């Protein structure tokens, strides 16, 4: 289970992490073999040279002599530091491009399973889990996964190696003694590993915490029309900010409990080095081991500790990577009872289709406690139409679902020809039913390739015919763009009807043997329900059709007509037979980018509060970083004193003093790591908090055709928060303190150098730019396709967010595969630019530690001319040199920052632009007209409105319109007229481009936005729940006010809707589906007048309130409206003539304009288009 990732490997990855190991342990050991020439050879020279100098030797004669030899030695060794850097050169690319080639190759595979996995699951399965969380893992964990398992297992080894290199060297030079430092290596480990383990538990909980918010993100950026209708803007950023706070809390325990383990980590390693430097004192004084032994194997060995030190922030990528594993291979391990994409089952060649529902008994899985079907029996024959009647609820869209086997029966069998569905394959059995839902939904796509799911080798003439069928011909020739025009997210950029016959087309273009048609006409007026019924009836002898209607008219003409009552049929036969039998149907009957370069300073003064944070740490950065070098100068001393100690006695002391200062720098080394971590560490938790809460409540403040864009889809902008965040996120932190750590390593070295010896200093301007330009370059590649990853990355956030907001849709249409090819395809560039960075890091890495070496060299060579020509001394040119190693022993470190700063750079000018964005219809503005009390006057003068994603098509021409208090206006017409227009214009979605909207006489721009819209009372034409309980979905109709159980018990009771609710077990605290899934299509329709009338609003808008409603629950809800009619304004959308006759004035728009206005009576009087509607 701990190593559940690198599953996907392959003999390739295999290989390229097996060679790119061996490169990592070649440059690992390539460093002791640098301190090889140390304390020996070199240093044996050189202790040689002045400290066993004769006082005079003719020197003379002499002293240049082995100033010569020792000028000659130097060189040698410089040749051999070039062979080095070239050797270095090589290997190190290997080593890190392999490692990035790898990871990225198991990455793209990990995604691409992970996404399969999703896709693979039941429909149970998405019922009774989150799956908004889904986007966050596939966007969030996977590049957690990505950055603990690539270059930085590289590194790792290569510390690894270099600390191996120091302890053979040790144990060759002198053991015994490095037993004694190296026996706390088993501690280290130890720490290590709990480290690791604590930090990968923190990281499952932080990721889970992180995948909440993303799924309150998901959840109201698809509802954002609800949101914004009802002024829920501060509770879903409370709710985001609840999740954030999970996040941070855990993010700050984690920082605090890793340092503090890091920190005892270091203590205890100085403890080692005090009693190891006391141990080795002992032995030199009692003349065992010579000082040059001592010397050699104490440098050796803490080399090799400082590469471990060093190695643990890669330690630390690996246990987060661990940490993100957990979830998504959970999920890539679940396999679903029912296999879509098994190739099992039987398949067969002709099917007629006889249909057969037997003893059915099924509950929902995630409200298994309640029976819907309790032995369902019904049979229909091939080529004959059934249709399934009844009151809402009773479980017809459950048994449409079971036909398509989106659950299994409890008990009771469902057969096709007397074979049992579980034993035919799943693919084919769905391949062979078109549906089309009671809801239908599009994807974020074309006309041509919405229909194009149903079948995808469709050809043109075929959806031209289908579209002829369906009715939908005509609208689309008359708009712009064709079949080709884009519509929104789930189909909103069109209208309802529109958007149903383009699901009736999808289904038919399948030529499907079984139709299923759970209220295929509800969207629909009469005329266009009429031709598609004609259209269905054409063809309807070589197909069997289910069919759910609430319109008496296509029932009619059904073949057999099933009643549903408690779970069962209690009426089936013909339309005479149930007319004789008195049954339901009876009473049915009756009832008739710039990217700026300071853009990432600027996110920084975001966190200007935590200044007080930032100082300390930068102190902590400045001791420890500093200590790394100053540790060679202070170690000059402990040779420098001990040389010139002289008697035994006091070198003893002098090496107890020493021994008692490495304790006192162990004891200060655990404080600065401490604080050096935990406040950069709290630092950036806090700024990820609150970059990501202001990234949502930006987003939350933006008009609707911003979210009408198509490159502002949900998954898209919930994979722009998430990205930007954890790009921001990736440059602060431990990170930004490990990089300050290092600057002071590099820093200090100058001034010490300065102190000790001035031109050998002059190398660093010679070392740094050549280092600085490799560094530059890398940044603008890396920043380019950042800009270019991010976009491309935005497309795969809504390929899968769209498929897993529309699951039920992708699976009845058997279109898992398809979407699972878009998601591949949407992540070619982003991988082909993983491995470009693989060859462009790796180039840049070996580049920049061959320059060390490199400078190595030239600093052994220069340093011998100095000492040839008496300018330093040998033992300042040791000194220097050993500083210089020590500081940049960190560039690499340094270097490897430069991919996070470019993406981070990047994120941040997004970051910046989205916080900075003004709304034209600001919702959070305070300014505008609040009057003391309304009258609820409402008018349209002239109102000419064109959508901003289709400016060319005007909708509105000249609206224009008047209702009073006490008034009920209904607006009747053809599909896509321009009905929900006017409501949407009346909520300020929009603005008209000419004309005016007046309440009480005042104009709509005047009024504080979210003022107006607390005086309206909604319900859309496709109601919208959110993924909580029935109170909170009701309570959510009047926020900044908190509703009482009371008004919420009375809303449903006027909504019809008390009865069911109480009756189901958790009553008021059931939670329902994403949207409202898990309940009955007149059950959320119910829900959403209830949220629409505790309100109490003034005026109330009803778009088609009742289309999913049953006679009984239509009148029960019209005679509680009526019973409060006098008191508010009522604006009504209805294609059913009974709630029609009733309104004071009723408008009839016909392209975008008002041709009949009047009373039933006085419209019912001329033969115009409201006679001709009425008499269809
Ligand atoms: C020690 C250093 C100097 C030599 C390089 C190590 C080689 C032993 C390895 C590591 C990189 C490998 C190559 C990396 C790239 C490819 C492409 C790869 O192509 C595919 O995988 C194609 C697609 C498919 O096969 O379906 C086939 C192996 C090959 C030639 C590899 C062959 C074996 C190589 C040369
Ligand atoms: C011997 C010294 C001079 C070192 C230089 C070696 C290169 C000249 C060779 C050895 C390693 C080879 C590379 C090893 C791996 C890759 C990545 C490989 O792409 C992948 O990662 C495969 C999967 C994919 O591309 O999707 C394409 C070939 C390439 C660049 C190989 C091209 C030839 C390279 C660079
Ligand atoms: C502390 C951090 C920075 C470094 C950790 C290094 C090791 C813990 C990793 C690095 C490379 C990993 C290996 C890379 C590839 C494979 C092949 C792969 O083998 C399988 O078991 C495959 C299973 C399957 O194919 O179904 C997964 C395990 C293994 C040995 C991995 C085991 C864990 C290893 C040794
Ligand atoms: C884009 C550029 C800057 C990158 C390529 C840099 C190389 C061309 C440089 C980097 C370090 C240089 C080396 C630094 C030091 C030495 C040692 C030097 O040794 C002697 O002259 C000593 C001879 C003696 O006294 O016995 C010879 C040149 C050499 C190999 C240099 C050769 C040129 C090197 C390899
Ligand atoms: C860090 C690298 C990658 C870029 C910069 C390289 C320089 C720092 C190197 C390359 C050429 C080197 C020089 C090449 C030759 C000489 C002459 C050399 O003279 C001798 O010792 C020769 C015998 C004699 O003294 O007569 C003294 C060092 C010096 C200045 C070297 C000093 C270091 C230099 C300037
Ligand atoms: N996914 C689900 N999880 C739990 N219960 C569900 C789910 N879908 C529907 N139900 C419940 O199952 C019952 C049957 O509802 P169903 O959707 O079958 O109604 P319908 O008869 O087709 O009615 P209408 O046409 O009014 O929507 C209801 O109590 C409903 O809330
Ligand atoms: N967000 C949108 N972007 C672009 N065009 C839109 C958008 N919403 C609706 N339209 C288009 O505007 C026109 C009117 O749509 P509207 O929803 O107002 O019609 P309607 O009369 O309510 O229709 P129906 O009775 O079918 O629900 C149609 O052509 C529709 O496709
Ligand atoms: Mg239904
Ligand atoms: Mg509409």
């Amino acid at each position: 289970s701990v190593l559940t990732m690198f599953r996907y490997a392959g003999w390739l990855d295999r290989l390229y992490m097996l060679v790119g190991t061996l490169a990592a342990i070649i440059h690992g050991v390539a460093l002791p073999l640098m301190m090889l020439i140390f304390g020996d050879m070199t240093d044996s020279f050189a202790s040689v040279g002045q400290v066993s100098k004769q006082s005079t030797q003719m020197s003379e004669a002499d002293k240049r002599a082995m100033f010569a030899k020792l000028e000659e030695e130097m060189t040698t060794y410089a040749y051999y530091y070039t062979g080095i850097g070239a050797g270095v050169l090589i290997v190190a690319y290997i080593q890190v491009s392999f490692w990035a080639l790898a990871a990225g190759r198991q990455i793209h595979k990990i995604r691409q399973k992970f996404f399969h996995a999703i896709m693979n699951q039941e429909i149970g399965w998405f019922d009774v889990h989150d799956v908004g969380e889904l986007n966050t893992r596939l966007t969030d964990d996977v590049s957690k996964i990505n950055e603990g398992i690539g270059d930085k297992i590289g590194m790792f080894f290569q510390a690894m190696a270099t600390f191996f290199g120091g302890f053979i060297i040790g144990f060759t030079r002198g053991w015994k003694l490095t037993l004694v430092i190296l026996a706390i290596s088993p501690v280290l480990g130890l720490s290590a590993g709990i480290w690791a383990k604590i930090l990968s538990s923190f990281t499952d909980k932080e990721l889970h915490a992180y995948a909440k918010a993303g799924a309150v993100a998901e959840e109201v950026l698809a509802a954002i029309r609800t949101v914004i209708a009802f002024g829920g803007q501060k509770k879903e950023l409370e709710r985001y900010n609840n999740n954030l706070e999970e996040a941070k809390r855990l993010g700050i325990k984690k920082a605090i409990t890793a340092n503090i383990s890091m920190g005892a980590a270091f203590l205890l390693i100085y403890a080692s080095y005090a009693l190891a430097f006391w141990y080795g004192t002992s032995l030199v004084i009692s003349k065992e081991y010579s000082i040059g032994q001592v010397l050699t194997v104490f440098f050796s060995v803490c080399i090799g500790a400082f590469s471990v030190g060093q190695a643990s922030p890669n330690i630390e990528a690996f246990a987060n990577a661990r940490g993100a594993a957990y979830e998504v291979f959970k999920i890539i391990d679940n396999k679903p009872s029912i296999d879509s994409f098994s190739k099992s089952g039987h398949k067969p060649d002709n099917i007629q289709g006889n249909l057969e529902f037997k003893n059915i008994h099924f509950s929902y899985p995630s409200r298994k406690e309640v029976q819907i079907l309790k032995g369902l029996n019904l049979k229909v024959k091939s080529g004959q139409t059934v249709a399934l009647v009844g009151n809402s609820g009773g479980g017809k869209s459950t048994t449409v679902q079971l036909m398509q086997r989106l659950y299994d029966p409890l008990d009771g069998m469902v057969s096709i020809d007397g074979q049992d569905i579980r034993t035919i394959n799943v693919r084919y059995l769905r391949e062979i039913i078109g549906v089309v839902s009671q809801e239908p939904v599009l994807f974020a796509t074309t006309i041509a390739e919405n229909i194009r799911y149903g079948r995808e080798d469709v050809t043109m003439d075929e959806i031209e015919k289908a579209v002829k069928e369906a009715n939908a011909y005509d609208f689309i020739m008359k708009l712009p763009h064709q079949f080709d025009t884009l519509v929104g997210e789930r189909g909103a950029q069109l209208s309802g009807g529109q958007k149903q016959r383009i699901a009736i087309a999808r289904a038919l273009v399948r030529n499907p043997k079984i139709l299923l048609l759970d209220e295929a006409t509800s969207a629909l007026d009469t005329e266009s329900e009429a031709v598609v019924q004609a259209a269905l009836d054409k063809a309807r002898e070589g197909r069997t059709t289910i069919v759910i209607a609430h319109r008496l008219s296509t029932v009619r003409n059904a073949d057999v007509i099933a009643g549903f009552d408690g779970g069962v049929i209690v009426e089936q036969g013909n339309h005479d037979e149930l007319m004789r039998e008195k049954g339901i149907y009876f009473k049915l009957v009756m009832t008739q980018e710039d990217v700026p370069p300071a853009s990432f300073w600027r996110i920084l003064k975001l966190n200007s509060t935590e200044w007080p944070y930032f100082v300390v740490g930068i102190f902590a950065a400045i001791i420890n970083g500093g200590l790394q070098p100053a540790f060679s100068v202070i170690f000059s001393k402990v040779v420098g004193v001990f040389t010139n100690g002289g008697p035994p006695e006091t070198q003893r002391q002098n090496s107890n003093l020493f021994s008692l200062l490495f304790l006192i720098l162990g004891i200060i080394s655990f404080i600065t790591f401490f604080l050096q971590g935990f406040t950069f560490g709290k630092a950036g938790e806090i700024l990820t908090k609150r970059l990501r809460y202001m990234v949502f409540k930006s987003m939350l403040r933006q008009d609707v055709s911003w979210f009408d864009d198509p490159k502002n889809t949900t998954g898209a902008l919930t994979t722009r928060l998430a990205n930007d965040a954890a790009q921001v996120k990736g440059a602060t932190g431990s990170r930004l303190a490990v990089i300050f750590q290092n600057i002071a390593n590099l820093g200090t070295g100058i001034i010490i150098s300065l102190i000790y010896g001035w031109q050998l200093t002059l190398l660093l301007l010679a070392i740094v730019p050549i280092i600085a330009i490799a560094g530059v370059v890398e940044m603008k590649m890396l920043s380019g396709q950042a800009l270019k990853d991010k976009k491309e990355l935005e497309g795969s956030g809504k390929i899968a967010t769209e498929a897993i907001e529309n699951f039920r849709t992708v699976v009845s249409l058997t279109r898992e595969q398809k979407f699972e090819t878009m998601y591949a395809q949407s992540l070619q560039i982003p991988y082909r630019n993983a491995m470009k960075k693989a060859h462009v890091f790796g180039i840049t890495f070996s580049f920049t530690q061959a320059m060390m070496y490199f400078s190595y060299a030239a600093a052994f060579r220069f340093g011998a001319y100095l000492v040839t020509q008496q300018l330093m001394t040998f033992e300042n040119v040791l000194l220097v040199f050993s500083a210089i190693v020590f500081g940049a022993m960190a560039v690499g470190q340094v270097s490897s920052f430069a991919p996070d700063y470019a993406k981070a750079t990047v994120s941040a000018s997004h970051i910046i632009r989205i916080i900075e964005k003004t709304p034209e219809i600001d919702s959070y503005s305070t300014q505008g007209l609040k009057p003391n009390m309304l009258e609820g006057n409402v008018q349209f003068s002239g109102v000419v409105f064109n959508y901003p994603t289709r400016p060319s098509i005007p909708v509105l021409q000249g609206l224009s319109l008047e209702v009073k208090k006490g008034q009920t206006l209904a607006l009747v017409g053809s599909s896509g007229g321009g009905k929900s227009t006017v409501v949407q214009l009346l909520e300020r979605f929009y603005d008209p481009m000419a004309g005016s909207v007046f309440l009480d006489g005042k104009e709509i721009k005047q009024l504080n936005v979210q003022w107006l819209r607390a005086q309206l009372g909604i319900v859309s034409q496709e109601p919208i729940l959110f993924d909580r309980s029935i109170a909170e979905n009701i309570a959510y109709g009047d926020n900044s006010r908190v509703v009482s159980y009371e008004e919420i018990v009375r809303a449903a009771k006027e909504a019809n809707i008390h009865q069911f609710i109480d009756s189901l077990p958790d009553k008021y605290n059931t939670r329902v589906g994403d949207k409202g899934t898990q309940l009955s299509g007149g059950q959320k329709q119910r829900i959403a007048i209830a949220r629409a009338l505790v309100r109490q609003p003034h005026i109330l808008l009803l778009d088609e309130a009742t289309s999913a409603l049953d006679t009984e629950s239509e009148k029960v809800v019209q005679e509680a409206l009526d019973k409060a009619r006098e008191g508010r304004t009522v604006i009504v959308i209805a294609h059913r003539l009974s709630t029609i006759q009733n309104a004071d004035l009723i408008v009839v728009i016909q392209n975008g304009k008002v041709k009949e206005h009047g009373t039933h009576q006085q419209l019912l009087a001329q033969k115009g288009i409201y006679f001709s509607m009425v008499s269809v």
